[PDB]
RNA sequence: GUAUGUCUAAAGUUAUGUGCUCUUAUUUACUAACAAAAUCAACAUGCUAUUGAAC
């Protein structure tokens, strides 16, 4: 049904969920369709981060079985890996396609793109979209793949000229969701206070903890908070920040023990550039330190801000990763209804 | 300078048609005509500034 419908249309919108496994799949489903080789030139697909372009280039190109850069390859900022310049599928930064569109703007060296984690919309992304939408008419060609959330998916297709929408099933597991029946006085302080709960109401073992929080000085403050709880009362608390030294966020990853329990401090950082095994709770203060400019003023402000219902719901979706989880909200319904934006 | 005013008790009918017992003001405290032109006695012996999420 995937490779029918990107035959009957010239652009797609995708709805793949997180068990989809879309990423790794659609790109060999489309290379061994055909279009891929010199009857139509390259696949590309965009990613918004460097990290995630080599990761899949490297799975994708293992699971095609060939040496990575030789028809499965990538292109990122500092690197391209493609043993030939007709490398049949090309991973890469959205940033590296939207220069390459300055030097060939029909993008002729390709026949389909796919913008991965579109849902992200990236500056690169942004641009990208509505920079397909003028060049796929110069290209009848050119396939254009777009990857979407369930908040804006209408909202992607009618701008892509009410274009179909396809919806995959993911193999992912409820989250039970718990608002808080009032607005807390201080999320730090409501947030320890709800770890204890979950961690000693269970018994300490096989159920393990994500905790979402503003910035590092806001999270240093909490691992010490923590820790002397179960003092005057096992526990293991860990860190995850970008700051946060490589060796140190690499840790986080490694295991723990049978009746001992891992609970996870964490930014943004947790929702989508890390990915983490185990975690069956998630605790979400709903509030984050975005940037926004002001042109008035000519000056960047980083705001502790209510976050969207997306972001809440991406933040609830780390829980329910492993096996069926719990999400708890340390704000209201109604707080969510108008307060958060839905985007 | 603790306002002041009015009222009534009248007369019956004026002849016709003792216990108990609190109290360190525990008072429902009351009056304002009186006076108001308040400043010597001030003030310590030497002046400060601080921390961002993520790509
Ligand atoms: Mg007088």
């Amino acid at each position: 049904q995937l490779l029918s419908l990107i035959r009957e249309n010239q652009v797609v919108v995708i709805i793949g969920e997180t068990g989809s496994g879309k990423t790794t799949q659609l790109a060999q489903y489309l290379y061994e369709e055909g279009y891929a080789n010199d009857r139509g030139k390259s696949i590309v697909v965009t990613q918004p981060r460097r990290v995630a372009a080599i990761s899949v280039a490297k799975r994708v190109a293992m699971e095609m079985q060939v040496p990575l850069g030789k028809e499965v390859g990538y292109s990122i900022r500092f690197e391209d890996v493609t043993d030939s310049e007709c490398t049949k599928l090309k991973f890469v930064t959205d940033g590296i396609l939207l220069r390459e569109t300055l030097l060939d703007d029909t993008l002729d060296k390709y026949s389909c793109v796919i913008i991965d984690e579109a849902h992200e919309r990236s500056l690169n992304t942004d641009i990208l979209l509505g920079f397909f939408k003028i060049l796929l008419a110069r290209r009848r060609d050119l396939k254009l793949i777009i990857t979407s959330a369930t908040m804006n998916a209408k909202k992607f297709s009618a701008f892509f000229g009410n274009a179909p929408q396809f919806t995959i099933p993911g193999r992912t597991f409820p989250v039970q969701t718990i608002y808080t029946s009032n607005p807390v006085q201080d999320y730090v302080e409501a947030a320890v206070s709800q770890a204890v709960k979950i961690h000693l109401a269970n018994d300490c073992s096989s159920g393990d903890i994500l905790i979402f929080m503003t910035g590092q000085e806001d999270i240093e403050t909490t691992f010490d908070t923590l820790q002397e709880k179960f003092l005057q009362v096992d526990i293991e608390i860990l860190p995850i920040y970008s700051a946060l030294p490589a060796d140190l966020q690499f840790k986080i990853f490694q295991d723990l023990h049978g009746t001992k329990r891992k609970i996870i401090i964490a930014t943004n950082i947790a929702e989508t550039s890390l990915t983490i095994k185990g975690i069956r709770y998630v605790i979400d203060c709903g509030y984050s330190k975005l940037k926004v400019y002001n042109p008035k003023i000519g000056l960047d402000s980083l705001v502790i801000t209510p976050i969207s219902k997306a972001n809440a719901d991406q933040r609830s979706g780390r829980a329910g990763r492993t096996a069926p989880g719990t999400a708890y909200r340390l704000y209201t319904e109604d707080t969510f209804k108008e307060d958060m934006y839905l985007q």
